């Protein structure tokens, strides 16, 4: 359903994202779906959508059920980026933030500077 700051960062820690990075993704998702793990975002200008906590694109990290071409550079269907589950999620958020960076995300721009620590969360 729906994530908080904490219950995200705990399960992302839980996953294996190291607390240093925890602030940078709780507030990007927070930006991106208010944690929400089912959305898909209103279509984008070049007519992809993005899917899941971290919003991630469907031209570039995950496969449109519909076929339609996509790099599905996370290889997998960009449902399974919608599960309650975040493990694909993050596995696939992980590998965008190793390729292309946080800039990634747009939504990086306000997630760049001081953030709360995370500790309170652990």
């Amino acid at each position: 359903k729906t994530f908080t700051r904490c219950s995200l960062a705990r399960e992302m820690y839980a996953l294996g994202v190291p607390k240093s990075e925890l602030p940078q993704w709780t507030c990007i998702a927070e930006h991106e779906s208010s944690y929400r793990t089912n959305v898909v975002g209103p279509t984008n200008s070049n007519g992809s959508n993005d899917y899941g906590i971290f919003q991630i694109n469907n031209y570039y990290w995950c496969q449109p059920s519909n076929g339609r071409f996509s790099y599905n550079e996370c290889h997998l269907s960009c449902d399974a980026l919608l599960t309650d589950n975040i493990s694909n999620s993050v596995t696939c958020a992980r590998k965008i933030k190793s390729q292309q960076g946080w800039t990634a995300w747009s939504t990086w721009k306000y997630c760049s500077g001081s953030l709360p620590s995370i500790n309170d969360c652990f």
